[PDB]
């Protein structure tokens, strides 16, 4: 996240933070949304790569124990099936996560809310990215997790020529594109929180940012619309 700041700890109890081993050792390479306590939400892109991953749950500071976190392995993938990790501009750019045993709740660790399928919301809607993704294009990785304010800009102007154009598609959610806050690398696969009816839902999978940059104007930040996916979701978690 570019221009964000600190979180308060475990304000976003559903984000989670996707890893993979490397070495003795593990690197963050995604964030995602717990929404089973043995399922996680997140981006399709996040698995391209063949390699062992670990979910953790209650993450605040990646570098430094708090006693709040939990960390459960992934006991299958289950990518959106017209996903093409050759055209991201496509969309389908998600993909759910069975852990391998269900997490325990707790103030720390809590269900993402979805929203009711087919929400679209209005123009410049109130939403937060969270994420410990790079914090200036180029940068390195957060140690605690970033949110920014980062609101909707609606498919009619986000899919006109002066942003994204027809790389945007109406089964994303753009937000943001001022300059200064946006996601970037390593916030993919995390959240877009958006307050709808006094309650915060997680309406974005983020997806991708510009080659030219995470805070550049007019290319917002560009999510999954998890809206357009409730009934493939549902369909997953009731077959596995
Ligand atoms: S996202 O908008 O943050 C963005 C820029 C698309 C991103 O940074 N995605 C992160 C990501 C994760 N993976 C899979 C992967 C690739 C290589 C390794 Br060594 C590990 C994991 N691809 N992009
Ligand atoms: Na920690």
């Amino acid at each position: 996240v570019v221009g964000g700041t600190e979180a308060q700890r475990n304000s976003w109890p559903s984000q989670i933070s996707l890893q993979y081993r490397s070495g003795s050792s593990w690197a963050h390479t995604c964030g995602g949304t717990l929404i089973r306590q043995n399922w996680v939400m997140t981006a399709a892109h996040c698995v391209d790569r063949e390699l062992t991953f670990r979910v953790v749950v209650g993450e605040h500071n990646l570098n430094q124990n708090d006693g709040t976190e939990q960390y459960v392995g992934v006991q299958k993938i289950v990518v959106h099936p017209y996903w093409n990790t050759d055209d991201v501009a496509a969309g389908y750019d998600i993909a759910l996560l069975r852990l391998a045993q269900s997490v325990t709740l707790n103030s720390y660790v809590q269900l993402g809310v979805l929203p009711r399928a087919g929400t679209i919301l209005a123009n410049n809607s109130p939403c937060y990215i969270t994420g410990w993704g790079l914090t200036r294009t180029n940068g390195q990785l957060a140690q605690t997790l970033q949110q920014a304010y980062l609101p909707t800009v609606d498919y009619a102007i986000c899919s006109s020529s002066s942003y994204w154009g027809s790389t945007v598609k109406n089964s994303m959610v753009c937000a943001g594109g001022d300059g200064v806050r946006s996601g970037c690398q390593g916030d993919s696969g995390g959240p877009l929180h958006c307050l709808v009816n006094g309650q915060y839902a997680v309406h974005g999978v983020t997806s991708f940012v510009s080659r030219l940059g995470c805070n550049v104007t007019r290319k917002p930040t560009v999510f999954t619309r998890v809206s357009a996916y409730i009934s493939w979701i549902n369909n997953v978690i009731a077959s596995n």
